[PDB]
């Protein structure tokens, strides 16, 4: 009935694969692995199968070049002399990984998504990002130290965004596990957020023990 006539990776037309649960259509060339050949039966393209973000994005912190997936193999076509090399495995290709910061959520929470995934989810915001940075090339900007270093500072964070200024408030689940209402160095108020009681933060018992004397 109606799906795009025109592939939605290089939006050229003719011999599409089509979804079965979606309007959108792909040359088998265009997919990331390629395909070699159209599948039979059920096949459901890449925004279909895309995995949910875990909440709402605040924040594209930075982004790099992530790995290509693992080549599509061909088969051997079925008329082939044993001497025949197998066809060799059809090439996938980078795509862009991007480190978010989280609505509601303090930078211990950011976490890498895909391009895909912005392009589906936050494409308002992604389109902003896209129009104020060169996609080309990525920008570039004690045990401990090393694996925040590793993990958060580098990717553009200020150590202090993920120390505790004040304890403001506290909160006990439905399963007994207490969390506590933080207001973070360097941030205002409004990007205080609620973290768990078992959160691997410095000084946290410090500060713990601090907000009880105020309720004294
Ligand atoms: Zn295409
Ligand atoms: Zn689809």
């Amino acid at each position: 009935d109606h799906h795009m006539e025109f592939c939605r990776v290089c939006k050229d037309g003719g011999e599409l694969l089509c979804c079965d649960t979606c309007p959108s259509s792909y040359h088998i060339h265009c997919l990331n692995p390629p395909l070699p050949e159209i599948p039979n039966g059920e096949w459901l393209c890449p925004r279909c199968t895309c995995p949910a973000l875990k909440g709402k994005v605040q924040k594209i912190l930075i982004w790099k070049w992530g790995q290509p997936p693992s080549p599509t193999p061909v088969p051997r076509p079925p008329d082939a002399d044993p001497n025949t090399p197998s066809p060799k495995p059809l090439e996938g290709r980078p795509e862009r990984q991007f480190f978010v910061k989280w609505q509601g959520m303090s930078y211990w929470h950011c976490s890498w998504v895909s391009e895909l995934q912005l392009e589906l989810h936050c494409q308002v915001m992604f389109r902003n990002y896209q129009r104020k940075n060169d996609m080309d090339e990525p920008p570039s900007g004690d045990p401990k130290f090393a694996e925040m270093e590793e993990r958060f500072y580098r990717y553009g964070i200020k150590p202090e965004w993920m120390m505790i200024h004040r304890i403001l408030n506290h909160s006990v689940d439905k399963k007994g596990h207490v969390h506590y209402l933080i207001k973070w160095r360097d941030l205002p108020y409004d990007q205080a957020s609620w973290e768990s009681e078992d959160v691997e933060i410095q000084d946290y018992d410090l500060f713990k023990q601090s907000y009880w004397n105020h309720r004294e």
